[PDB]
DNA sequence: CGGCCTTACTG
DNA sequence: CAGTAG
DNA sequence: GCCG
């Protein structure tokens, strides 16, 4: 639905963005929880012991939705170091992090100048800074849905039996999606094996596959580009599973993060591991049999969830 | 007090 | 391994 | 940050 809280969310996200960009990750974690209940929730809060009450919200937490509630504003976000734009600056790059944003920060490195002509670059960051406007842009899911397609039919080239399915964002049904995350895999449970890498040489050799940024057994990160005029490089990740970790490859692969992270975190509670290789008992322990999605929120005692609705 | 998901590539 | 990422 |  709709937030019926943009008026604290909007200002403990630019908080928990700060400590996010400095390294403050756990703190960071509690905002960005603390954010995404205010988001999801019925309606409006109100008091102070009214929030209190909501599970991820606590006394210092509560005090600062008071705050916005009462001053209207939050003397917080007034000390925000005024590195923080910079290290956001730094950190869009794909390939860097915190702690590359913090060290370039350190050596006087300002603006994307600064990092092109002094800084020293991975190769992943130097492919980072040269898409940098076009990864800041979420694709409209039509052209996520082009993309698909044009894996899907460079791979079945190979296999008509191939199964390919674009899962992330894009299977939970969002209106644009960062990047489109592919998952390929074969009924058969043996034909997936041995394409992985020619099926990169075709989308390469036909132009459509522009950089490589991690290739690995199972996974690739990369940047494609659809043919034509007015096309942006978008970001793609593949990755090629066996038959027999659909179920959970799949769950894994559609996420949200958050959702995903969840989800784990009950499994270990409940002397479980889950990952996107299968759902197991505490130690390794026991492989559970799931076949589909809906067996391993069975096996964890909880209802089932569309993909639409794994926001978190 | 102390975890806060879990696995994988890069160098 | 640390850093970054899905 | 929050929570067991
Ligand atoms: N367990 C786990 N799963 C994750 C994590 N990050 C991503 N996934 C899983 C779940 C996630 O759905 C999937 C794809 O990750 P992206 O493509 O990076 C983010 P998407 O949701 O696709 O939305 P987009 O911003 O692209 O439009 O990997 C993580 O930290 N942990
Ligand atoms: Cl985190
Ligand atoms: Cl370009
Ligand atoms: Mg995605
Ligand atoms: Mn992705
Ligand atoms: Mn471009
Ligand atoms: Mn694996
Ligand atoms: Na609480
Ligand atoms: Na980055």
């Amino acid at each position: 639905a709709t937030n019926h809280n943009l008026h604290i969310t909007e200002k403990l996200e630019v908080l928990a963005k700060a400590y996010s960009v400095q390294g403050d990750k756990w703190r960071a974690l509690g905002y960005a929880k603390a954010i995404n209940a205010l988001k999801s929730f019925h309606k409006p809060v109100t008091s102070y012991q009214e929030a209190c009450s909501i599970p991820g919200i606590g006394k210092r937490m509560a005090e600062k939705i008071i705050e916005i509630l009462e001053s209207g504003h939050l003397r917080k976000l007034d000390h925000i170091s005024e590195s923080v734009p910079v290290l956001e600056l730094f950190s869009n790059i794909w390939g860097a992090g915190t702690k590359t944003a913090q060290m370039w920060y350190q050596q006087g490195f300002r603006s994307l100048e600064d990092i092109r002509s002094q800084a020293s670059l991975t190769t992943q960051q130097a492919i980072g800074l040269k898409h940098y406007s076009d990864f800041l842009e979420r694709m409209p899911r039509e052209e996520a849905t082009e993309i698909e397609q044009t894996v899907q039919k460079a791979a079945q080239a190979f296999n008509s039996g191939l199964l390919c399915v674009a899962c992330g964002s894009y299977r939970r049904g969002k209106a644009t999606c960062g990047d489109v995350d592919v998952l390929i895999t074969h009924p058969d449970g043996r034909s997936h094996r041995g394409i992985f890498s020619r099926l990169l040489d075709s989308l390469r050799q036909e132009g459509f596959l522009t950089d490589d940024l991690v290739k690995g057994e199972t996974k690739y990160l990369g940047v494609c580009r659809l043919p034509g005029p007015g096309r942006r490089h978008r970001r793609l990740d593949i990755i090629v599973v066996p038959y027999s970790e659909f179920a959970c490859a799949l769950l894994y692969f559609t996420g949200s993060a958050h959702f995903n992270r969840s989800m784990r975190a009950l499994a270990k509670t409940k002397g479980m591991s889950l990952s996107e290789h299968a759902l197991s008992t505490a130690v390794p322990g026991r492989v559970l049999p799931t076949p589909t999605e809906k067996d391993v929120f069975r096996l964890l005692g909880l209802p089932y969830r569309e993909p639409a609705e794994r926001d978190w």
